RNA sequence: CGUGACUCU
RNA sequence: CGUGACUCU
């Protein structure tokens, strides 16, 4: 089965009450989490059966609530997911996973992400 | 599970003794088989764990023993599989499945082919 | 199987 | 999930 990246994170950062503290990650927490999530493959979970797979290439420093990209202007990913998918993010304070070609600015909220299990 | 294309063929052509008659397919048999195999996805079975998947785009008229392509000159696929994989084909008389971009000449002996099952 | 790509962000 | 691509032929 696929493990929610949120859960993967809580295991990495040794968090149990993820929803108890709506506090942002510290630089120390972001750095430890990035080392672990970078390089892994994730599958999206907000597009029904179109579970697109991405390669995590980095973690943003800014939270989903502020991370921005070139929108055709520039938009905040939280809005985008509430405007294009009508999804009020549950963790706008946590960062997004940057995926795909660096020079492409694809940011994915942790919420909609599951770690894909390899199948050798 | 993946079904050998040989088996798929015998079902299409209503053949039971595939190995009893080492006779080539008739134009009628080739045409009926092509209608069914064209468009299907197959996975290769002669490269260990590298089960590459191809899209069947057509069936050759010439048998594996004669079908040719631009080899870097031109070679017969039977030889190629006996020279590059040291695989004396079991059915050099049956045709090959052409796969991928038409203008690329990729021919696959039926032997090394399994029909890939979709996973909706 | 592994990788990279699109329907993205 | 679907598609198309490479390690092909």
């Amino acid at each position: 089965m696929a493990q929610p990246v949120i859960e993967f994170m809580c295991e990495v950062l040794d968090i149990r009450n993820i929803d108890e503290q709506p506090k942002p990650l510290t630089d120390s927490q972001r750095v430890r989490f990035t080392k672990e999530i970078k390089g892994l493959k994730v599958e999206v979970t907000h597009c029904g059966q179109m579970k697109r797979k991405y390669r995590v290439c980095n973690v943003t420093r800014r939270p989903a609530s502020h991370q921005t990209f070139p929108l055709q202007v520039e938009c905040t990913v939280a809005q985008y997911f509430k405007q294009k998918y009508n999804l009020q993010l549950k963790y706008p304070h946590l960062p997004c996973l940057q995926v795909g070609q660096e020079q492409k600015h694809t940011y994915l909220p942790l919420e909609v992400c599951n770690i894909v299990a390899g199948q050798r």
